[PDB]
């Protein structure tokens, strides 16, 4: 099995309640366990301002599925929970469900890019990942503490 790190984020129709109902729907994701879930953090939005505020956090979840098929999970977890795409990027949503990593895979399909792009610029992916895998090393090499102790993020809250 491989230990994926997965980023939750909502900020529609009650966030706590969507979050909660997520952290029991990754639990029947077939072939995985989950293994450690973090805090919940109330985050400022990024992109767009004229949205609530999220509540942002991470799980790791160990599994032998192949990496687009965790994806095919984790879509059909956030459609499931009501996720509506609208035209606005960055825009608010019931629910997120980010595949971080998967391992020390580098993966680059048409449905699937790990590491996260964007996820050692933000504060929101990095603090949760931390409280929960305090000794990550990512596929580069670069460690989280590292990471946490150079760049300036803002301070973050808890839920
Ligand atoms: N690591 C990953 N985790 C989840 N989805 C990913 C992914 N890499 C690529 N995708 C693809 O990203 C597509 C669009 O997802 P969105 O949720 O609309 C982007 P977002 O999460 O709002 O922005 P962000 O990636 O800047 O956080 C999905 O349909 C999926 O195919
Ligand atoms: N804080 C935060 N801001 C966002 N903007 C679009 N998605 C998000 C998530 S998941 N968190
Ligand atoms: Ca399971
Ligand atoms: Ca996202
Ligand atoms: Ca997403």
């Amino acid at each position: 099995m491989t230990v994926a790190y997965i980023a939750i984020g909502s900020n529609l129709a009650s966030p706590l309640e969507q979050v909660n109902a997520a952290l029991k729907a990754l639990g029947d994701i077939p072939e995985s366990h989950i293994l450690t879930v973090s805090s919940f953090y109330r985050t400022p939005p990024l992109g767009p301002q004229d949205q609530p505020d999220y509540l942002n956090a991470a799980v790791a979840l160990e599994t032998s599925l192949a990496p687009e098929e965790l994806l095919n999970h984790t879509q059909r977890i956030e459609l499931q929970q009501g996720r509506v795409r609208k035209a606005e990027r960055w825009g608010p949503r019931t629910l997120d469900l980010d595949i971080m990593l998967f391992g020390n895979e580098v993966i680059n399909t048409e449905r699937l890019t790990v590491p996260h792009y964007d996820m050692k610029n933000r504060g929101f992916m990095l603090w949760p990942l931390f409280e929960i895998a305090p000794e990550l090393v990512f596929p580069d090499g670069e460690m989280l503490r590292q990471i946490l102790h150079t760049r300036a993020f803002d301070k973050l809250n808890k839920w």
